[PDB]
């Protein structure tokens, strides 16, 4: 029953209160004196926590990135500051009762198996507290550490930058504009970091570069007809296609897609691989800040000098003031020995991201380190309740060569589709759906298109919001029907504080992808 | 041939050059010490003058808003920072020595009929230079003060104002938005300047509101496929369909574009009526500030109290601490009897917006007063050229109730068209091609079609581009044919500053709206 949970973030939260919910007895460690871990923003980077910069605001809607039996303020925006959504973790902890479970100040410095653990499958967690190393006995280990902390910063990688003479630091260390008026910066990363910090710049900056290797799609908050990106890009339906079509016409399909607000080729952001489903640069600023020329893409830098900066293309960026390394983040576990994790080929091996295959006994998860197009709160709220099942026997892993195969299969899908093998992406609703039917809260469509076919064509053709997870089987909510029938609703009032038109809510009654496709192949193959 | 100019901004500056090419001797007064007048930014309002805030950016296309004869250079951007056209207005009066005509810190104090003015049609000119008064005759006058320099500042239209204990100023005093960190700041107004103020501010500002009468369409600069929107949107051929098309469809095209990336009923800013063809706001930002929750949109200030404003729909801002009025502006001459100018109704009555009918000789030409989605640089370009050609007697004005019942036509026009007879806006192609045939510059869209198409059609179908203004006809650039032929190069050039896909130039060979209309009427009538 008793349950160690490194960490009080997002994944901490969702993973406590997923042991009580199975009658486990959870004890949560946080190095810090406050939950919401990287959503909480500090003026200084603390060293092992994650740090946000101050102007932060989330690139998932709100009606697709709560717990899924606890929306949002009906009131709240569709995409919020950073400190709104630590309000709202905040609410979420009070209302679950979480703060008791939980020890602030509290570093874990090392988790060992049991020296019986073959037979018991306990674990000795080792934690630091006021300078005073303790050590206990747990059944179960939950690490909910994060994996945005540890800066990936490739200065042994650019030829030149010993000799750089101006200041170059992280996007870690990025926090206000203020210092930067009529400064020269160049941003090397085309990530969403690099892209925030790059347009935020072009407003009081005298110029602002940002360097790119491989390019990136770009899409907005505001999507289709102004509505969240993510609450018409994840779908169901949507999956469905890109799923089982010729991957020749998906690939068209996806590239027209993020190609057709502006030509991606005039704006030098155009990929150097178009088909890749890399998670894409969410961003509404930069075509704007790029077409009024306070920001230009470059290609990747080749070389510094004491002063310059000159890109594989030959040209050069002059009298550079400061450059931002916005190149992303690697991930560690230093209280945990490194065959655990990386149990194979000395690189990350865990089922469904999760359990560390190998383990004679299902008792270590690791939580929140998947990354999709999906919202991160949604997902570990998934990934805990398994983990917590599994921990109190109620679930039982597949064998341990049955989860090898499923891991060596996933990472030739992650090669196909991202271009990579070792990345954290998956496809979001395939990665639910599978942990779904592991708890049995997949829920059942045909079952629903039978009974109840209003909120089965909502839950299908509409968002896949969170509530839906939480919908059907066990650990269900009842608010859920109606959260999901009122999604719209939520995101439409916020917005609309001048009523002139009638809100305009959108329409399943619609098919807006079926129209130059099931009927113009039903006058083709209608007279041939 | 000695001709008064009053004012060295654009308007000024469009006249000195066309005086010259007339064999006229123009004299240019000038109050301040130097050229291009609102666009030369700075920290405080002068009395007499426009004043800009500092992050002023064009809203016009730079391909869209050069002297005919004088295209930006190549490497531009598209949309330019206010400092970029000071510096490209410097380099045009440099170029065509237009400064040795010009009178710095001379501010011109009246300008009145001579006492002989049935016979001789002349003007004396009063001049404050030293706080020394001065006095001159001229055969003619042109009136280049400008129209955005005294505000409109409706104070004793809000019940409850006079009460009001915060700070309160009009758009023409903001300049930065540092002082306003964290500070609750209303906006009264949706124009440009409302807007660009209202997304600045929902930077650093704690809570920003604007309140709008009748709300208005929103464009941006990033319009399809990234291409500039004016580019795009005015054109020959789009100015036909929109002249000769029943005015229900063609109202019903006009909306469906304006509302087809957002739908504004949702985000607040849905016109009152739509069918309306007044000036849109040309603003990136405001849909993801308002997705974001940044900004809102709120209707008329019904009452102020201490502290409050409540709005018409029953809505209260509190603990307001700053009230922007972005409230637009008047205009004046004060230096000249206002029966001259509103010769009428107590009303501005200006053949073409130009020359004041009823005067007895035509020897006074008001420059720039005239709004289109055109700008205002080629504008005044043709304006000066008509007006420096009716001074040199090269043209002549028709008879004076010819001009009134023009007037009269045209205000009726604009009591349809934008639901006032009084504003300054019209139809740019239109307003164009009349000022174009008075002087033979009108090009021949038909003698064109039959000698060089090539050149025909992207006159017609492509951007009505300045250039084409000095193509044929009298005061013609040899440059013209290659600039028009040139000016996506100049577009896409800077923007596309890494080289990955192949650069995508618009085509002809296209027609994008033409595709659901000529086929569904030739299946429907093409049966029946
Ligand atoms: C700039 C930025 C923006 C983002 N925006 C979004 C968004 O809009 N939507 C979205 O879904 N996701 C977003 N993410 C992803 C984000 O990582 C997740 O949403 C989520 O915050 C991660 O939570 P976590 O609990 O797994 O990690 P963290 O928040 O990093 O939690 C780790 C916690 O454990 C503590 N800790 C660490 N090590 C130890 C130890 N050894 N002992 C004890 N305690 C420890 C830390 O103090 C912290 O409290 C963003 C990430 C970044 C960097
Ligand atoms: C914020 C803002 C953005 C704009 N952006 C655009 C745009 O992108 N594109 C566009 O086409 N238009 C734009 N406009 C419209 C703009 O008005 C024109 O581009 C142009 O600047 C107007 O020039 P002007 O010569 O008529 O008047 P002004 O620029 O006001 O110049 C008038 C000159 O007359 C002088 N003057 C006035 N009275 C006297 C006197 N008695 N004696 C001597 N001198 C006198 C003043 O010192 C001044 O130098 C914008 C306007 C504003 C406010
Ligand atoms: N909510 C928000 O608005 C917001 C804001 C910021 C970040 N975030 C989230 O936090 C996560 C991390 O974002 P991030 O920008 O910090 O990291 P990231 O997504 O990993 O981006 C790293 C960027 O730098 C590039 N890069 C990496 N190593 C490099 C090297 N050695 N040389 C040159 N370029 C290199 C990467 O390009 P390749 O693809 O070519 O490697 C990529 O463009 C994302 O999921 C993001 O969505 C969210
Ligand atoms: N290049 C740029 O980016 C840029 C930036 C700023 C301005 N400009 C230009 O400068 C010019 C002026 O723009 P602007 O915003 O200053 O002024 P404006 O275009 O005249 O707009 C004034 C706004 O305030 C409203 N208003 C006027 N009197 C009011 C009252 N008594 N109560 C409530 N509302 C009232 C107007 O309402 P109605 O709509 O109901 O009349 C309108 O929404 C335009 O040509 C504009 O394009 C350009």
């Amino acid at each position: 029953k008793k349950v160690a949970i490194i960490g009080a973030g997002v994944s901490g939260l969702a993973s406590i209160r997923s042991c009580l919910e199975e009658g486990l007895e959870p004890t949560c460690f946080e190095r810090s004196d406050d939950i919401g871990g990287l959503w909480k923003f500090s003026d200084h980077a603390e060293e092992g926590r994650a740090s946000i910069y101050q102007s932060v605001f989330t690139n998932s809607s709100k009606e697709m990135m709560c717990f899924p039996d606890f929306p949002y303020p009906d009131d709240f925006p569709n995409f919020m500051h950073n400190s709104k959504l630590q309000e709202y973790i905040t609410a979420f902890a009070k209302e679950k009762n979480l703060l008791k479970y939980i020890q602030f100040k509290t570093l874990v410095s090392s988790v060992n198996k049991r020296p019986d653990f073959s037979v018991t499958g306990q674990w000795d967690v080792t934690t630091e507290k006021d300078g005073k190393k303790e050590s206990a006995v747990f059944d179960a280990v939950m690490i909910c550490s994060g994996h945005h902390v540890y800066p990936n910063l490739p200065k042994e990688s650019f030829p030149g930058l010993k000799h750089f003479k101006g200041k170059c630091f992280h996007s870690r260390d990025y926090k206000e504009p203020g210092i930067f008026k009529g400064k020269r910066v160049l941003v090397i990363g085309l990530g969403n970091s690099g892209c925030d910090i790059a347009t935020e710049l072009s407003h009081t900056a005298e110029k602002v570069i940002i360097s790119s290797r491989s390019g990136s799609w770009v899409m907005s908050r505001v999507w289709d007809d102004g509505y969240p990106w993510d609450m018409l890009f994840i779908t169901r339906f949507e999956t469905f296609l890109k799923n089982s079509l010729p991957t020749a016409i998906s690939d068209w399909w996806y590239m027209k897609q993020m190609n057709a607000r502006f030509k991606h080729e005039n704006y030098g952001l155009m990929p150097l691989n178009g088909t890749l489903r890399k998670e894409p640069v969410f961003n509404d600023e930069l075509p704007a800040r790029i077409l009024c020329g306070t920001v230009s893409i470059k290609p990747n830098v080749k070389e510094f000098t004491e002063t310059s900066a000159i890109f594989e293309d030959g040209t050069v960026f002059e009298a550079i003031d400061c450059v931002i390394f916005a190149t992303g983040y690697g991930y560690a576990y230093p209280f945990l020995d490194d065959s655990i994790i990386k149990s194979r080929n000395n690189e990350v091996t865990l089922f469904k991201g999760i359990f560390p295959p190998l383990l004679e006994k299902p008792t270590l998860a690791v939580i929140g380190l998947v990354q999709s197009l999906g919202a991160t709160i949604p997902t570990t709220d998934l990934q805990a309740r398994w983990a917590a099942k599994v921990f109190a026997n109620s679930c039982t892993l597949p064998t341990t060569n049955e989860m090898m195969d499923d891991i060596d299969e996933k990472m030739g899908k992650k090669l196909k589709w991202f271009g990579q093998s070792q990345t954290l992406q998956t496809d979001y609703i395939t990665y639910m759906d599978e942990l779904g039917s592991f708890i049995g809260a997949k829920p059942n469509i045909p079952w629903l298109f039978l009974t109840d076919p209003q909120l089965a064509l909502e839950v299908f053709f509409g968002p896949c919001s969170p509530y839906q997870f939480r919908l059907m089987g066990p650990g269900k909510w009842d608010g859920a029907r109606n959260a999901i029938l009122t999604q719209w609703d939520r995101t439409l009032k916020p917005t609309r504080t001048r009523a002139v038109g009638e809100a305009k809510r959108p329409s399943l009654f619609y098919n807006l992808l079926k129209i130059l496709l099931f009927p113009v192949l039903l006058l083709a193959v209608l007279l041939a």
